[PDB]
């Protein structure tokens, strides 16, 4: 009865246009109960659900010219200049130690004037030319379009970085202990590494029905429970799985919560992401508190540099 | 009954006028004369050790900013990383203009954000921004909360040196919405007498220092004793350029204070003046229920606090607000 569930079931029957239909899908105004009274973000989500063929405005095509051991992929918005630079100087440094290459990309969409964003296009061009780590696509960068940010990033992995051994995807305000991540990745068996997917995995979750939370999903949009999913603050997976995940995205309708969407894709593949206790996407309760952690949400740019500096000793 | 350290040093200054300005070595005396110095937070140690130093130089100047005599100079406190805040101001209420040959010009007021304070290095982008927009003033001191009174004194020096003929000054924060049209209408309503010593804002009377160690405005009893003079909250206040010159001259006679808007109130009190409350300055915001009605902003001078998109949104709706409301 909920809209997403019914359309997804239609998709299941077709695989057992929803991909490049980019006119407004006016059907939703008649088939979604109370559509006129939905918040604008749901109107936009429903009207443009069947469009995901957006193009790269800023690419870094040689980012993976040397096959990486680890790709860091960080969700960011144009105005977050200090967040990105703190990451570059702390846990997101690119490196080649042990010939285990780490490369870094930030994942951006457009911040257009119609959404009341200041025009930062000249600063973003300066930054992209200076640091060569900005990927930017021509879609409206919004909270409910983070699942678009996920799908287009996975597409970019498939086209431009398909041979990375591992992928870390996360937020631009989480602290990551990249040394611990690399140590963990190097201790993996070959079998465990082929389909690795770990994070702060949430089981038996359901959609928030509370209208004051940013995660609110109306009953007319989605019914039932969520699959197991790793919290989007940051998760870690094999590049092999990144390609299998990209292939399966066509068979899963976009969903307004992006980390739930990745969990939906894993489930369709027959996989279950595994919890690693070092991923603290809901923060901690002292620099020694951070020694054994993989990730902590959330930290400001100065805090990111401070923690990283103290951890090096 | 010995006063607190700031009061005692201010008493010494008062008697000297009825070095504290370019002594930039650490004043190790404070470790002996400030009660409990060793147990103070680092920000108080730094403030006390370097209290007598304020001859910092401009690294980035805009020397022709006031080549055309302004009617109103907008001076906005900002920090290096705040690119989106500054651009939103440029496009909304901080636009430069010449309507009615009443020139409005804009500067942002910055210090350094050094790597030793764990700041990411954004210096090349700031230099690019300055080259593009020609509205960055930057001095070579450590930009911190407790150095904002330094930001105030160095800005007033720049007005005396480089913009002394501006008719009015608005000084405010980079996270406030300002109804600049209402400000200009108000300034054009003033008698010549009221305008000569104009100083208005969200004026707080009978305030004292916060003694709760958990608040960012905390001030220890060993640092400052007694009450605060009347003062306009720093989110933004409005005053004459004539008074800006009088305020600059008097800064030499008032020791820096960790809270910048209290410092400005101290300087006004030394001038024999009392800032006046204007109800349109909402430095503690407006009612939660009226935040999404643009008519709520028509009669306001200033609202704290708003994000870059919110400032642009409010400004855009305000340009057609005369059609409703
Ligand atoms: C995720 O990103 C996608 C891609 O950027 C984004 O899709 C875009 O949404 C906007 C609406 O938010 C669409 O813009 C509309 O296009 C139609 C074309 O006919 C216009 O008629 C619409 O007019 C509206 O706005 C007018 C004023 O400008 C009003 O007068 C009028 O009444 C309408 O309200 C409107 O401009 C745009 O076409 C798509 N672009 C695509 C599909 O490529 C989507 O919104 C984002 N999703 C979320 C959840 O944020
Ligand atoms: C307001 O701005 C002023 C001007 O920027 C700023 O003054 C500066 O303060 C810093 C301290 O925070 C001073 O730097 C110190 O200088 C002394 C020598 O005079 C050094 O011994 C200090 O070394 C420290 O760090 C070393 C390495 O970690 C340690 O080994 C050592 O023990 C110290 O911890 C440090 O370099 C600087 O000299 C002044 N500059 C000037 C021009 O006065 C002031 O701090 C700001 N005030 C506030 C309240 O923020
Ligand atoms: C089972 C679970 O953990 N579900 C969500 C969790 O609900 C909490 C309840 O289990 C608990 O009893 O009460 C608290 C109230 O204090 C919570 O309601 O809440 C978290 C935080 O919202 C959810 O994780 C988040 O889910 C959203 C999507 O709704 C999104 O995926 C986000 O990234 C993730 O952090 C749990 O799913
Ligand atoms: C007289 C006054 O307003 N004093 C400060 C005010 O104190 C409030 C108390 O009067 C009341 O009993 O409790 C409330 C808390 O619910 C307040 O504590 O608090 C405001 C907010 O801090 C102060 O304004 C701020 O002062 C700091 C310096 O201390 C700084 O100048 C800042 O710009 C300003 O907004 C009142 O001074
Ligand atoms: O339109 C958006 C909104 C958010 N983000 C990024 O998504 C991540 C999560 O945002 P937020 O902190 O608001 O979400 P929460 O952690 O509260 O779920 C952050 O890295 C944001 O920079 C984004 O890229 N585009
Ligand atoms: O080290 C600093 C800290 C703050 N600010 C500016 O001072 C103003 C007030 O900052 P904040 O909002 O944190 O203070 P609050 O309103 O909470 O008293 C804003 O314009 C900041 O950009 C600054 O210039 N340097
Ligand atoms: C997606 O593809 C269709 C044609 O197949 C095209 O009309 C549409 O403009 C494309 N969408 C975008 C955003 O380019
Ligand atoms: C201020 O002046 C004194 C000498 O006049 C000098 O030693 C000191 O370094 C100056 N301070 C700064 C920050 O230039
Ligand atoms: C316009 O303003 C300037 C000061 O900014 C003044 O010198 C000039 O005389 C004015 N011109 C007119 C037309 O009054
Ligand atoms: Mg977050
Ligand atoms: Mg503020």
């Amino acid at each position: 009865e909920a809209y997403w569930n019914r359309e997804q079931e239609k998709l299941n029957r077709q695989y057992n246009s929803h991909l490049n239909y980019c006119e407004p899908d006016l059907r939703v105004t008649s088939v979604v109960t109370g559509f006129n009274n939905l918040p604008d973000r749901f109107k936009d989500f429903l009207l443009y659900l069947r469009c995901r063929n957006y193009s790269l405005l800023i690419d870094q095509p040689d980012k993976c010219a040397k096959k990486p051991f680890l790709l860091l992929a960080i969700k960011s918005l144009t105005p977050h200049f200090a967040r990105r630079q703190a990451i570059r100087e702390s846990w997101g440094q690119e490196s080649n130690a042990g010939n285990q290459t780490v490369v870094r990309v930030f994942l951006l969409g457009q911040t257009p004037p119609e959404d009341n964003h200041p025009d930062l296009s000249d600063m973003l061009k300066f930054e992209s030319e200076k640091h060569q780590d900005i990927l930017m696509w021509n879609y409206r960068d919004t909270f409910f379009n983070l699942s678009l940010k996920e799908v287009l990033f996975l597409r970019w992995v498939s086209t431009s970085c398909p041979d990375t051994e591992f992928v870390f995807k996360g937020d631009d305000d989480v602290f990551v202990n990249t040394h611990h991540i690399l140590n963990y990745l190097n201790s993996l068996s070959k079998t465990k590494a082929k389909d690795l997917f770990i994070g702060d995995v949430i089981h038996n979750a359901g959609p928030h029905r509370d209208k004051k939370l940013k995660y609110y999903i109306p009953e007319v949009v989605y019914s039932g429970l969520y699959p197991p999913y790793a919290g989007g603050g940051g998760f870690l997976y094999s590049g092999h799985l990144a390609l299998r995940l990209y292939h399966i995205t066509d068979q899963v309708h976009l969903y307004p919560i992006d980390d739930v969407y990745t969990g939906m894709c894993l489930q369709k593949l027959g996989l279950v992401p595994e919890k690693h206790k070092g991923f603290r996407t809901f923060d901690i309760e002292n620099i020694c508190s951070y020694v054994d952690l993989m990730l902590v949400h959330s930290r400001k740019p100065q805090e990111m540099i401070d923690i990283w500096s103290q951890l090096q000793s």
